[PDB]
DNA sequence: CCGACGCCGCATCAGC
DNA sequence: GCTGATGCG
DNA sequence: GTCGG
């Protein structure tokens, strides 16, 4: 549906969900918002009284109110006060940069430091994260066009061959659905060294290999199964410089490889479906594993999974392309 | 009425 | 120094 | 804040 459909009422609902969670630290009013935010955005009528929408799940009383309020004045008392509060706004907006979360932007608010101008003179007072999220704060929140994605897996799937072909990488999230942009790139990456119960610096030289061609710029945090960083395409010699880019690269277990690519493959709404008629079918699935439920509700081991396919053969369910995987 | 609302890797803090 | 908790994503 | 056991 279009914006102007009910994109004032979704519109509030989103911005009371930012300040349940960066302020109030209520993380579940803040995903309350959210679901009313979502479940409205998909309402294909203009709505006319918060009885209309307390109808729909995830929409009940105190939302309808509002509704009720924005529909006869335009606005919310609430929502207004709270954003020409000095403290509240400023909080709100700091956790924009990644890696300061609602406790670090209210510590940071607390002592006076409110803006990105404050962060920039006050460098020590920041971590590692924090400092790279300052750092490019205008480029993690732009998208990324998929001809751009597609040249980032270009680069990823050329070097993570070349340190080893027999690694297997994936990029999943929307991008693998065929989305037209992205807010990041995630790389699912395994090798048939590597099983549950399992070389050493799997993860490690695939990093390395991507920085030594300087695609990996930034380093957010580095494990043995996850890295997260920054990353950047090359530019023409002459032509403006690509916007620096959030990826992350999982290392998971040959043996829980696909069930992991489903599920970081999404969407949100088809992996709970999903998971909803594998129950119906006496299977448990989550981001590693598929299991039968015995008759009292017993999980056994896990089954065997070779390919995505497989998942849905277990459960009786058609193969679906990660294009029609939108629910 | 009142608990659930996902989970866990990594960086860093709190406490010992 | 180690162990567990917290913040963050 | 909403849902539901």
């Amino acid at each position: 549906p279009q914006e102007t459909l009910n994109g004032g009422i979704t519109d509030m609902l989103t911005e009371l969900a930012n300040f349940e969670k960066n302020v109030s630290q209520a993380i579940h009013k803040y995903n309350a918002y959210r679901k009313a935010a979502s479940v409205i955005a998909k309402y294909p009528h203009k709505i006319k009284s918060g009885a209309e929408a307390k109808k729909l799940p995830g929409v009940g009383t105190k939302i309808a109110e509002k509704i009720d309020e924005f529909l006869a004045t335009g606005k919310l008392r609430k929502l207004e006060k709270i954003r020409q509060d000095d403290t509240s706004s400023s909080i709100n907006f700091l956790t924009r940069v990644s890696g300061i979360g609602p406790s670090a932007a209210r510590k940071f608010v607390d002592e006076g430091i409110k803006t990105l101008e404050d962060l920039r003179k006050n460098e020590d007072k920041l971590n590692h994260h924090q400092r790279i999220g300052l750092k490019y704060f205008g480029d993690f929140e732009k998208r990324i066009p998929r001809e751009e994605m597609l040249q980032m897996q270009d680069i990823v799937l050329n070097e993570v061959k070349k340190v080893d072909s027999e690694y297997i990488a994936t990029v999943c999230g929307s991008f693998r659905r065929g989305a037209e942009s992205s807010g990041d790139m995630d790389v699912l990456l395994t090798h048939p060294s590597f099983t549950s119960e399992s070389q050493p610096k799997l993860l490690h030289q695939v990093v390395e290999q991507l920085q030594k061609v300087h695609f990996i710029t930034d380093t957010l945090s580095k494990g043995e199964t996850k890295f997260m960083g920054v990353c950047q395409l090359p530019s023409k010699n002459d032509e403006k410089e690509y916007p620096h880019r959030r990826i992350d690269i999982r290392l998971i277990p040959k043996d829980q490889y696909y069930c992991g690519v489903l599920y970081f493959t999404g969407s949100d709404i088809f992996n709970k479906n999903m998971r909803a008629h594998a129950l119906e079918k006496g299977f448990t699935i989550n981001e590693y594993t598929i299991r039968p439920l015995g008759v009292t509700g017993v999980a056994g081991e896990p089954l065997p999974v070779d390919s995505e396919k497989d998942i849905f053969d277990y459960i009786q369910w058609k193969y679906r392309e990660p294009k029609d995987r939108s629910e």
